[PDB]
């Protein structure tokens, strides 16, 4: 246990982004912007503490360890109120640092802002749950900033780092015990226009420097470094950091590039190379336009030589260096190979044709060519596939080997090559500055024309792929002299590094084909230096050209895949039950993010299925796809940007010929070693044999590991250091009910009958609407006019497929014309009978699950629940008050489509989202779709497997005599879709309960993102769902979509007419569209949860572009579960992402939900949510006499049985309320209305019968209604199937029955009405609940908890009659002749004192008294005093003047009176002063309030030193 005390101050300096001096950057007043920055001081603010030289504009680093307390003494020194706010800590209301509407008293409003020249103290406590001990690097990093004004505070500085470490790894000075150096980096963009001073300057900055002017970072050789990477900007930005000639390990993955988004942090581990000076920078072209660079220098520190810097000798049994030959040769390139017949012969297009638009484009390029022997450049080129038009040769290398590359330049300019992450470090010690001068920061030497050179790559043991990776990795390689202009010319290469277990492309499962066709490149001809030569011969004359013409500038950019335009590309074919390994990479960069989606199949990424890929600039990925659906499909750039929508590939999965011999053309793989022409790799030993026929030949100097090698010691021991405090116990992701209301009985249920017994939809007998219809037929109103047509089809007969890796490739001649025969749909009798659901019914699973869905049109208002915040009338939110026509999905009951199913209480935080579709593993789902709109719509699933005639797109090639009924459902029509759940759609083995998918209408992709059609669905394991109703049983689930809506693309029949697009480029229709979560901008209701409870969250984002959303929950830390137990604090969401997370609630109150991206958070996307209390089963009066009889009203009573004089529970002579006549057919029943004058939380209700005159009467069923005003009300429904909740009621007289409201309700008027009863309808009720937006609970726990030593009336204990009326017996319900004391003196100077050990906050007091049957005696008035230590005794007085407020008292022997007081009192000692007494003084009491959470700052190791 330690106390970490820090002294800080925010002060103003003069700064110009240039380091001639380190701190006060001025020279001859060239430029000087005002800035405000944090600074650290010595104790008691005596002298400023000296700063290092690397960090110019960066706050002090804060560090902490689990089990400690942080105290901060912030004070202000600028002309601005400022504050401080951390990110990943468990807050309290006194140490948050942010201001919003949370209904807090004035004493809680000091953290919001401090005045210039004043100071405040911040206290934080760390516990197990906010800990780093979940199988991850020991120390996590976070960022802290100012919350007073997000836009203006950040742009003037005010940024600081925070670190949290595990237990036992920290020293006195803040350093660890193992690592040698810790380095922190910051990347930022500063905009001077939005700042304290108004100017115009935009800077891209590392720390505080611009244009690559940063002091060097010098380290020694072969040392371990720990890196802490941040990144932040006021707008949407992304960073792709790269370290030259180095490799890193992150989250059990070996990487060479680090991707970051604004307001994120990351930790990394690194080992450095032998020597040299290297550059580090980003890869986004916007960053390459500016400097964005930093330098690193490695020196040879003496006597620290670890006997290994980077060296491995040549004693490898299977050496891969051979004689590799490449060349860089000029060529004429034709982009469209369609004008030849089908040659694709990569021959030089010598024809120099010149048209208006180039045909035979003859662009001058330079490309990587390949040869055979050491007599380099003689006419012998190794043949390969006709595809891969412009990519260089593919290179393969394993671990622990050498590669010898011979490069000859023949393109009249210097050129070179270097790979990414392939080598831990090039063997730069061998080379010398005589030739390899390294320029300044390269260490790689270019080669002049007519010269040859040799490079020696060496793969070390530290470059091996980790066990939690794919089969093996892919990396790019290109030129070094000038990255952008060399990339503009067509030279690209790929290198594959494969594992010591992965034999070098011998056999990868059964990989018939390997697709290197996965490179997307954008070529710009305005930057390659070959522009002059082609522009000389392009036009009729070269003297009339200029860059002003858009038709000239835009026409020179070509976006292609593998150098071919997507139009002129043939299809592909694949054998059934075959595996294909793809590897994607993007080199042509357009500072954009790209995503791709497969149709009909799914990926396997790591240990999970994704079915959607997002690729980053200059990054490589590897996936594997299993072929299992016999049909034609298409890879598409789904979720595309508004531009570049023409990116598609076409493939076929054909049923394989059953011939035992010569099913297709195949001799296996005749090369088997990538051998079409030898002598390029003749020393490439046989892939069949690896480095040990019987043993590995080994030569190394194994002394780098100071300790034991310990490769056996895979220290993934799941170590869990534990330390708990307050009420925060250790947690791991499981199914935890934790602390809330719950009972052991009931709970789960089974599903005995599954094959056909599941008919749950028509269960509800009555509903709201009524209009009769039936299912009819598909009813495609339009004729057979090309609704189903061969949109895409090519039939190729090609031999160069070559069956690249393992097994045969189809001949494309002997295929099946339908190739969807199976037995399912290959039926020539009738048409499309829905009996295929009976087929493939998986064993005994059965579980035919039926759903009915309709689509219809409504009107929507974005901002409705803002009324409470709408203090000024103005408009709703805009002069155009946010009302637009939309179309949505809705759920009905039966095939008639006549009655609607009302939305209950669980499903109200949904808004525009449609009904939820739930299923268990391996279940058949039949869904009916009914179109009630005025134009066609369809239904497209996602993730789950399906067969054709169950899709919604209009691309398919398979067009049999069935002109497909689906793909268009015109008005007044219905269809039946059949879907099947399988194993690959389920969750993981050790992961959460289940995951989430989505569906949407997909016939034009601009009706699903917009116009309101969203359909998220859930698939979960066996034994979870309930038989009667498809409901979860274990945990509370929440579903969160959030995405901006643009009301200009929903133009079909919700058309954007609006006075012909009325705007002046300054309206929110165009300028700032509606940022919304579930269709509303603020005040999302229906979010309630208990304290110390587990909640499952499904965060899903689909569609959109260039939108990255960071999610923050105030006061809570969320855990990510599944197979690795990774804990984090903030999650970013990418386009087309689905995530499942778990969360635990910490403390009650009102908290905020937002996204901390920046300027798009102040214009919407905010939501306050509530945590209520641990328990609320406290009676709310109505039996003890607190509630008066004037608040009770009924409509009918028999007479002499009053309705208001009968609400008591356990007494009376004439007891209850009677009606004397039950209704005929329905309830239509008289009601009892109860009012409470306030808003409270209601949880349950008790009931009792009647028994008099040798007769027993009791109600059996009833139903409840509630309201906040007497105008309108609702009917309670939850976990029920008959759309109204029917309670079980009584069974016998004089026996209490208890019921629970599964979601707590909020209201002020309640009314319950019976429906059936035995004998005459009779009732007797009691109510249970608690108070809203406050801590109201038996804090003192006077009735059972406090020991009999702290509540002795030490003030004036002149109380005893003699061992009879001993004090501290003053408890609310003390049976027997026991109560508080009776004063012997009965004077006016004698009072009561109560002591508590810890400071606590008291809110209300209930003073029941006069418990004595012999004689009744109470108190009529009293006053209150309090103190800190016991010498102050500050009287409780009103805000007007110094007057002791008088209080009320009892009025009868059995009476409970509860006194409030608006300002709660925070103290330890309390004193009660009796003033007026009817008779001898007697008392009983109970205290209410709560304890301040983090006051655990008792002295333990002061000053932390």
């Amino acid at each position: 246990a330690q106390l970490r005390q820090f002294y800080v101050a925010a002060q103003g300096i003069s700064w110009s982004y240039r380091p001639e001096p380190t701190n006060s950057s001025l020279n001859l007043s060239v430029t000087s912007f005002k800035k405000i920055v944090y600074r650290e001081y010595e104790p008691y603010f005596k002298k400023e503490k000296p700063q290092s030289t690397i960090s110019g504009l960066l706050g002090p680093t804060l560090y902490a360890e689990v089990g400690d307390i942080i105290k901060v003494h912030f004070k202000n020194k600028a002309d601005k109120p400022l504050s401080i706010h951390p990110q990943g800590i468990r807050y309290s209301k006194l140490s948050e640092g942010a201001s919003y509407l949370d209904h807090t008293f004035p004493a809680e409003k000091m953290d919001d802002a401090v005045a210039p020249g004043r100071e405040y103290t911040y206290e934080w406590s760390i516990s197990e749950d906010s800990g780093p001990t979940h199988d991850d690097p020991p120390c996590l990093t976070h960022i802290y900033y100012s919350h007073e004004n997000l836009i203006e505070d950040f742009n003037s500085g005010l940024i600081g780092p925070l670190l949290i470490c595990k237990k036992g790894t920290l020293t006195e000075g803040g350093t660890q015990k193992t690592f040698d150096k810790q380095i922190v980096l910051l990347f930022a963009v500063f905009d001077e226009s939005k700042s304290w001073s108004q100017s115009s300057s935009l800077m891209y900055t590392v720390n505080g420097y611009v244009n690559g002017t940063m002091p060097d970072i010098t380290v020694c050789a072969h040392d371990h470094i720990s890196w802490h990477l941040l990144g932040m900007s006021s707008g949407p930005e992304l960073f792709s950091i790269h370290f030259n000639g180095q490799v890193l390990e992150q989250n059990h993955h070996k990487v060479s590039a680090i991707t970051l988004v604004s307001a994120t942090s990351t930790t990394a581990n690194m080992t450095v190379g032998p020597e040299g000076k290297w550059i580090i920078s980003s890869l986004t072209p916007k960053h390459l336009q500016a400097g964005m660079q930093a330098y690193i220098d490695i020196k040879n520190c003496p006597k620290k030589t670890r006997n290994l810097k980077k060296i491995t000798r040549e004693q490898r049994r299977h050496m891969k260096r051979w004689e590799y030959f490449i060349a860089a040769e000029e060529v004429i390139w034709d982009y469209a190979p369609v004008i030849p017949a089908n040659m694709d012969k990569k021959y030089r297009s010598q024809h120099l044709d010149n048209f208006s638009n180039q045909i035979g484009k003859h662009y001058k390029k330079v490309m990587y060519t390949q040869y055979e022997d050491e007599s380099f450049t003689k006419h012998t080129v190794n043949p390969n596939m006709k595809e891969d038009g412009i990519l260089g040769p593919i290179i393969r290398a394993q671990v622990r080997d050498t590669l010898k590359i011979v490069f000859k330049n023949m393109a009249s300019r210097p050129y070179s090559i270097y790979p990414h992450g392939v080598t831990f470090s090039p063997y730069e010690d061998e080379v010398n500055s005589s030739f390899t001068s390294g320029r300044n920061n390269t260490m790689i030497r270019a080669v002049q024309p007519g010269e040859t050179y040799t490079y020696k790559w060496n793969i070390l043991e530290f470059d091996e792929p980790t066990e939690n990776d794919a089969q093996c990795l892919t990396r790019p390689y290109y030129s070094d002299v000038d990255i952008m202009r060399d990339i503009a010319s067509g030279l690209i290469g790929l290198l594959l590094i494969c594992k010591s277990r992965s034999l070098d492309r011998r056999g990868i499962q059964r990989a018939a084909d390997i697709e290197q066709q996965a490179v997307f490149a954008v070529f710009d001809e305005n930057k390659s230096w070959y522009l002059e030569d082609n522009i000389n011969k392009f036009c009729e004359n070269p003297d009339e050209v200029k860059r002003d013409d858009p038709k000239f500038y835009e026409s020179n950019i070509m976006s292609t895949i593998n150098g071919y335009v997507p139009e002129s590309i043939t299809t592909l074919g694949f054998c059934f039950d075959d595996t294909v390994q793809w590897h994607f990479c993007s080199v042509g960069t357009q500072n954009e993010i790209l995503t791709i989606h497969f149709t009909g199949h799914s990926f396997i990424y790591g240990k999970r299925h994704e079915d959607t890929l997002t690729l980053f600039p200059m990054r490589g990925e590897s996936v594997t796809v299993t072929m299992d659906n016999v049909g034609t499909w298409m890879l598409t750039s789904m979720n595309s940007s508004p531009r570049s929508k023409k990116l598609r590939l076409k493939f076929r999965d054909v049923k394989c010929i059953p011939d035992d011999d010569e099913d297709s053309y195949e001799i296996f793989e005749p090369p088997e070693s990538t051998v079409m022409a030898t002598r390029k790799m003749h020393d490439r030993l046989e892939p069949e044999d690896e480095e040990s026929d019987a043993d590995y030949d080994y030569q190394n100097r194994l002394a780098a590991a100071l300790g034991i090698r310990s490769f056996r010691n895979s220290s993934l021991n799941q170590e869990e250091e534990e330390f708990n405090l307050t009420a925060l116990a250790l947690e791991n992701g499981t199914e935890f009910v934790s602390s809330n209301t719950d009972i052991i009985v009931g709970s789960n249920y089974s599903s005995p009958s599954n094959i056909l017994g599941q008919m749950p939809s028509p269960s509800s007998p009555t509903l709201n609407d009524t209009f009769l219809s039936k299912e009819f037929n598909p009813l495609v109103i339009v004729g057979l006019s090309k609704d189903g047509t061969d949109y895409i089809e090519i039939i190729p007969k090609e031999e160069v497929q070559s069956s690249e890796d393992d097994y045969a490739e189809i001949d494309y001649v002997p295929y099946d014309d339908p190739y969807k025969t199976d037995v399912r749909t290959n039926i020539n009798s009738s048409r499309d009978p829905d009996n295929i659901a009976a087929w493939y019914l998986r064993s005994n699973n059965g579980n035919r699950r039926n759903y009915y869905i309709a689509a219809e049109e409504i009107s929507w208002d974005y901002s409705e629940f803002v009324q409470r915040e709408t203090d000024i009338e103005d408009s709703d939110d805009i002069p155009e008050d946010t009302t637009y026509k939309k179309v949505v999905f809705r759920k009905y009951l039966d095939s008639t489509f006549t009655k609607r199913d009302p939305r209950g209480e669980y499903e109200e935080h949904l808004g525009i989202l449609g009904p939820i579709i739930r299923a268990e593993v391996d279940d058949v789902i039949q869904v009916r779709f009914k179109n009630l709109a005025s134009r066609p719509y369809s239904l497209h699933a996602h993730g789950l497997s399906y067969e054709k005639s169950s899709e919604g797109k209009t691309y398919e090639d398979d067009s049999p005599e069935w002109f497909k009924e689906d793909n268009a459902v015109q008005p007044n029509s219905s269809y039946t879709y059949v879907w099947h759940a399988t194993e690959r759609s389920g969750p993981e083995s050790p992961g959460s309960a289940c995951r989430a998918w989505a569906y949407y209408s997909a016939v034009n992709p601009e009706k699903d993102i917009h116009s309101g059609l969203i359909g998220p669905l859930l698939i979960c394991q066996k034994g979870i769902l309930h038989k009667d109703s498809n409901m979860p049983v274990d945990m509370r689930e929440f579903v969160l979509l959030f995405m901006t809506f643009d009301e200009k693309k929903s133009w079909y029949y919700e058309k954007k007419s609006r006075s012909s697009w009325r705007l002046t480029s300054s309206e929110m229709k165009k300028s700032h569209e509606f940022h919304a979560i579930n269709g509303m901008i603020y005040s999302l209701p229906g979010l309630k949860m208990y304290e110390q409870e587990w909640v499952r969250l499904h965060l899903l984002n689909i569609g959109g572009s260039q939108d990255i959303h960071v999610v923050h929950f105030h006061g809570q830390t969320l855990l990510e579960n599944g197979n690795k137990q990774h804990q984090l604090g903030v999650w970013p969401l990418l386009p087309g992402s689905f995530k499942t997370l778990e969360m635990k609630a910490s403390k009650p109150g009102w908290w905020l939900l937002n996204t901390e991206v920046g300027e798009n958070q102040r214009a919407g996307m905010q939501t306050p949510f509530l945590i209520m209390d641990r328990d609320c089963r406290m009676p709310m009066g109505l039996s003890t006499g607190i509630i008066s009889d004037s608040q009770i009203k009924a409509s009918e009573f028999l007479g002499y049985w009053e309705p208001r004089l009968a609400r008591l529970n356990n007494g009376g002579s004439y007891n209850a309320w009677s009606v004397e006549k039950l209704a005929a057919e329905f309830a239509s029943k008289p009601w009892i209305q109860v009012d409470m004058q306030k808003e409270v939380i209601i949880t349950g209700i008790q009931t009792q019968g009647a028994k008099h005159y040798l007769k027993s009467c009791y109600t059996t069923e009833f139903y409840v209604a509630y309201s906040s005003n007497q105008i309108n009300w609702q009917i309670f429904k939850g976990n029920s199937t008959r759309n109204v909740m029917y309670f079980n009621g009584n069974s016998d007289a004089s026996t209490i029955k208890e019921n629970q409201f599964d979601p707590p309700i909020v209201a002020r008027y309640i009314r319950i009405s019976p429906t059936r009863a035995y004998n005459r309808p009779t009732l007797r009720l009691e109510l249970q609940g608690c108070e809203v937006n406050g801590c109201s609970t038996p804090l003192g726990m006077e009735n059972g908890k406090i020991e009999n030593k702290q509540i002795t009336a030490s003030s004036f204990k002149k109380s005893w009659w003699g061992d009879y009326w001993e004090p501290f017996r003053a408890r609310l319900n003390a049976q027997g002749r026991v109560n508080a004391w009776q004063a012997k003196a009965n004077n006016n100077k004698q009072w009561l004192e109560i002591d508590l050990l810890k400071i606590k906050k008291i809110t209300a007091i209930i003073t029941q008294g006069c418990k004595s049957l012999s004689s009744e005696m109470y108190v009529k008035s009293y006053t209150i005093h309090y103190s800190e230590q016991g010498v102050e005794w500050k009287p409780y007085r009103l805000k007007s003047s110094m007057v002791d407020k008088i209080f009320e008292g009892n009025t009868n022997t059995k009476g409970h009176v509860k006194n409030f007081f608006n300002p709660p009192i925070i103290s330890r000692f309390i004193r009660v002063i009796p003033k007026t007494w009817n008779q001898s003084i007697a008392l009983r009491l109970e205290l209410f309030g709560c304890d301040i959470y983090e006051d655990q700052v008792d002295p333990r190791l002061i000053d932390g030193k």
